[PDB]
């Protein structure tokens, strides 16, 4: 009914009349405005039957109209009025399209980028209408997630290279800002959602640097740069010598513009960015010269003389300072700068060695001229020991030693602590010197010991000094006195971190002497039985605190804290850090030129001093009870009690650890009653929370909490303390916790609340309740996966069904980000190899992973971490077919989503991040199985088994996905005690990488560009070599046939 009103309406706008126009302009923005029109209008499109009257059809007739008063009005006062009716048609057009996109995506984004990229083209209809189309793209086409991740490569190239155009083009300021920004944009989307741009766009960039030389000002200078940096990022894996000549022949147009004029915070960032990006690319990972894997040339070494002397100016100036927050003097150099300058100083160091950073800091009147190179000093031989000679080592101390008295603290005292504190790791990693040298470098830290040892009350510089003093123990270069442990006892200093990391130190080396008394006097300072004890007011390290207690307690201080230190690492396990950084691309850059090769390389007697035990566990009780007599529901922080009971089960755990009690003593101790109370007093927090959850000021504490306790559990497999600490935690816990906490994730879970492109996991689409709900289900999910191995008061498998709850068909809504994440934070805490989940929960895991994978399909980032999260549940799959059926069915669902993102991939539809996530999963469904007895991937009615399937990645075009698979070719060799696989397989793997290796070599290899593919040669190469090199390491079998195909 309401089609037909709007289909009038938009035919009689057709006609050139103009009072019919501006009327049927009226009633057709009235009939968008209209409800009912809307609701049809979308349903119609949605279904796609064709039904003539979509939003593409009015968008149709809306630009033909606009077509018609362009094309009639194309035959001063007249100029404002055309300007002022292209003012106003960009206006309609911008709240059309606002309509349109109101709930969804209504309007398909083809007909909108042709659109705009007609109307951006013609210089003429006024740069206004041009200024609002680029504004209207770049706030309402690139800021849409799925406009973003649906636009074909093509068209990013056609955007880019119109935009690039255009900013090439002079015009004015705002307008060169704003295509400035869309091209960075642009080149982001293109750079992270296709594949890159090529190589020959590059020399737009280098034209804009020019454009920088000649016009002094910086119109969107940052902009491009970033884009540049971004560019350069993407390209340099697989284009290096490109990449090092286009730096090579920029470099020095930054450093002019740099110099000769003067810029902004901003720009100096950026071209500190790019620098830093130079540096890593042509020396990756501190590599100074070509054997080592570096690439030189005479013009790299200039633009490093040049630009050592631009960085010293740099600091010798007063704006390259730290901000002056509320004033108080900021004397330090930003880490950025600093970072830059000590990796060109070891990149540089005839005469510019260490005299000059010597001379410098001798001959430093005030700290402003002084602070810059003791923090270049100390970031040098820190993140490279090996640049201070020992030769230089006894003079350096002697200026070092003249920097630190003044009589009192200094605004120079951290950074000279800082400095000393990295020449004696520095000095203890030597292990090389001379008796001439060891005797003079004794008395000089002796001395320093005597300097630094006063002062020490300071609280200032209180973890400076610290580690300075714990640094001189570790290195053994002098011995304890009386004085540091009285340090330590009568409560002369408040016990902090860099206290207790001193003191487990000076356990580790030295030995505690009496004056019985000073032992206990010091577990005394530490426990200070006194409005809250200083350990439960921060988080201390993990059984940090709980090892020394026990170490004190005991025959030998010495020997005990020994044992604690020497325990082995979780190989599996290890830490996260450096989650995205160019480091990898470094490492990779290492592999190519083979100049690193990764893939080729209990005691007894301990008792315990009675007396000491009883005046521990006393102390330990009297803090428990101070803490639970003296609580209330608000008074008292609830983080404070689980760091007690922390502290309390570590103590056990540790005196359990070394066999001086029994497990089975440890539970009827009193320790662990009080444990049990203050953990119960604890968990009223969360049933009052779970009474009511409309509140926010408890969410931070409880927050704390959930992080608090997950740090207690571990997953961990070894004989370490950690395990006998997270074990009595978790029996720690009550059954009516763990239903509350359940409660609680579930309400969290059905709540409803209401550069380009943000993800939808990034972190910022979260409210402080999802976090919580986060926080929450990682510690179920560590609760249910720990409890396997132990007999515990609540029961795993009812929690670990009320997890598996949350993921139902009738209640998950894939679409919201919260359900995104629980459902992958599922994926990766819940299977477990240790224990493995009954086939039955891993089929209702793995039910909705087909929706979730085909809801966010055409997105990179989603579907790459989907599949590093679902590379988890390979390891729980293939376990002996307890359930025959149910194993069948679960291997089906997991091999036809593999095999799925296979074909994709087959096709040009994943970028390398996809495809390398993808052939991480083959790596662990090998691993999983070395026979190809169950993992066969069916697509298109064709079975292929992941052997074949391995080795295709061989030939990629992607150095790293290429890299990834030479490196780990090894698991088609062995078992993974490592069993070698049957001669048949070896011969047949062997033959087949070496084929695809050879395939790929002689594809690249004809003509294409040899100048541009010189480094596909190189990589090329390098990847036949490294698989060859992996093959004949690993496989015993092959030596002879590798070393043959290595002659020939
Ligand atoms: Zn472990």
């Amino acid at each position: 009914l309401v089609l037909n009103d709007l289909l009038i309406c938009c035919r009689q706008l057709e006609h050139d009349r103009a009072t019919e126009r501006k009327k049927e302009v009226e009633k057709f923005k009235r009939l968008i405005r209209d409800p009912e029109t809307i609701k049809h209008l979308d349903r119609h499109s949605d279904s796609k039957q064709g039904k003539y009257l979509n939003w593409d059809a009015v968008f149709r007739f809306l630009q033909k109209y606009i077509q018609k008063e362009t094309e009639c009005l194309r035959i001063a006062s007249t100029q404002a009025s055309r300007q002022k009716k292209m003012q106003e048609i960009s206006s309609l057009v911008k709240y059309f399209i606002k309509c349109a996109n109101r709930r969804a995506p209504r309007l398909k984004c083809q007909e909108l980028l042709n659109y705009i990229m007609d109307t951006v083209k013609d210089s003429s209809n006024g740069a206004i209408y041009g200024a609002d189309c680029s504004n209207i793209l770049l706030k309402d086409i690139l800021s849409v997630r799925k406009y973003w991740c649906e636009i074909s490569q093509q068209q990013w190239l056609e955007l880019f290279s119109v935009y690039f155009r255009l900013y090439l083009k002079p015009s004015q300021d705002v307008h060169r800002v704003l295509v400035a920004r869309i091209i960075h944009a642009v080149t982001k989307g293109c750079c992270s959602q296709t594949d890159g741009l090529n190589s020959k766009f590059l020399d737009f960039f280098s034209k804009a640097i020019q454009c920088a030389r000649q016009e002094k000002s910086s119109s969107g200078l940052n902009h491009i740069l970033a884009a540049l940096t971004i560019f350069l990022k993407t390209l340099a894996v697989n284009f290096r010598i490109r990449v090092c000549e286009l730096g090579d022949e920029i470099l020095p147009t930054l450093l002019y513009i740099w110099t000769q004029h003067r810029l902004n915070d901003s720009l100096k960032e950026v071209i500190i960015e790019l620098f830093q990006l130079q540096i890593y690319i042509h020396h990756p990972k501190g590599a100074k010269t070509q054997e080592k894997g570096a690439y030189e040339s005479t013009k790299w070494r200039s633009i490093l003389y040049n630009l050592y002397d631009l960085l010293v100016n740099e600091i010798s100036h007063i704006g390259s300072r730290g901000k002056y927050s509320s004033g108080f003097r900021n004397i330090a150099v930003k880490e950025n700068l600093i970072e830059l300058m000590a990796d060109i100083c070891h990149q540089v160091f005839i005469e510019l060695g260490w005299e000059v950073i010597k001379d410098h800091l001798q001959k430093s009147q005030n700290d402003f001229d002084l602070v810059p190179w003791l923090q270049i000093a100390t970031q040098l031989i820190s993140k490279y020991p090996a640049s201070l000679p020992n030769c230089e080592l006894s003079p350096l101390l002697m200026i070092l030693s003249q920097l630190l008295p003044q009589q009192r603290h200094g605004e120079r005292t951290p950074y000279v602590l800082r400095c000393l504190t990295e020449v004696a790791l520095c000095q203890d990693k030597r292990s090389n010197l001379e008796s001439s040298q060891k005797s003079d470098l004794l008395k000089l830290w002796n001395k320093i010991w005597c300097i630094t040892f006063r002062g020490i009350s300071s609280e200032q510089i209180q973890a400076e000094n610290f580690g300075l003093l714990g640094a001189i123990i570790q290195g053994s270069l002098v011995e304890v006195d009386r004085e540091f442990w009285k340090l330590f006892t009568g409560s002369a200093c408040r016990p902090s971190c860099p206290a207790v990391c001193c003191l487990t130190l000076a356990l580790t080396t030295s030995i505690v002497p009496g004056t019985f008394s000073l032992k206990e006097s010091i577990m005394k300072w530490l426990l200070f039985y006194q409005e809250v004890p200083p350990i439960l007011h921060s988080n201390f390290p993990h059984l940090v605190l709980e090892k020394i207690l026990v170490s004190l307690t005991m025959k030998n201080c010495k020997a005990a804290m020994n044992f604690f230190q020497s325990v082995p690492e979780c190989e599996h396990h290890q830490k996260d850090k450096e989650e995205l950084s160019f480091s990898e691309v470094e490492e990779l850059f290492l592999q190519t030129t083979f100049d690193k090769m990764d893939f080729l390389t209990s005691s007894i007697g301990f008792s315990v001093h009675q007396n000491l035990k009883e005046s521990l566990d006393r102390c330990l009780l009297g803090l428990s009870e101070q803490l639970l007599n003296n609580y209330s529901s608000e008074i008292t922080n609830s983080e404070t009690l689980v760091r007690c009971s922390r502290l309390l089960v570590g103590v056990l755990g540790c005196y359990c650890y070394m066999g001086v009690i029994a497990e089975e003593e440890a539970y009827k101790s009193e320790l662990f009653q009080k444990a049990k109370s203050l953990m119960q007093c604890a968990g009223e927090s969360i049933t009052l929370f779970k009474n009511k959850t409309n509140e926010e000021f408890r969410i931070g504490s409880l927050r704390n909490m959930m992080q608090l306790c997950t740090r207690c559990l571990s997953n961990c497999t070894k004989k370490s303390p950690n395990k006998i600490a997270s074990g009595f935690f978790l029996r720690l816990l009550t059954s009516k916790l763990m239903n509350d906490i359940a409660d609680i994730c579930k309400s969290l879970a059905s709540f409803i609340k209401k550069i380009g492109a943000i993800n939808p996991l990034a972190e910022e689409y979260l409210s402080k309740q999802d976090l919580l709900f986060l926080d929450m289900l990682k510690f179920l999910c560590l609760c249910v996966t720990t409890a396997q191995t132990n007999t515990v008061s609540f029961r795993a498998a009812d929690i670990r069904r009320k997890l598996l709850m949350l993921i139902d068909s009738s209640t998950l809504e894939p679409t919201k980000s919260l359900h995104l994440h629980m459902y992958l934070m599922l994926l990766k805490e819940l299977p477990g190899e240790e224990y493995p989940l009954p086939m039955e929960d891993v089929l209702e895991l793995l039910k909705p992973l087909s929706n979730v994978c085909s809801l966010y399909r055409r997105d990179q980032d989603v579907c790459k971490t989907i599949l590093n999260h679902v590379l988890h549940v390979v390891k729980n799959l293939g376990q002996s077919n307890m359930d025959s059926e149910n194993t069948r069915d679960a291997q089906g669902q997991f091999l036809t989503v593999i095999g799925a993102f296979w074909h994709l991939t087959k096709e040009r539809k994943y970028i390398f991040s996809v495809r390398m996530a993808l052939v991480n999963c083959l790596k662990t469904l090998l691993e999983a199985d070395p026979y190809s007895k169950w993992a066969i991937l069916n697509v298109m009615g064709k079975d292929f088994p992941v052997n074949e399937v391995f080795t295709q990645f061989l030939a990629d075009n992607h150095h790293q996905v290429r890299m990834l698979a030479a490196e780990s070719i090894n698991r088609l060799f062995q078992d993974t005690l490592l069993k070698a696989l049957p001669l048949k397989l070896q011969q047949t793997a062997f033959e087949n990488a070496y084929l695809k290796a050879q395939e790929g070599m002689r594809e690249m290899s004809h003509s294409a560009e040899n100048p541009e593919t010189l480094d596909e040669i190189y990589n090329r190469k390098s990847v036949l070599l490294t698989l060859i090199a992996v093959v004949l390491s690993c496989s015993p079998i092959c030596e002879k046939q590798a070393l043959f195909a290595l002659c020939k």
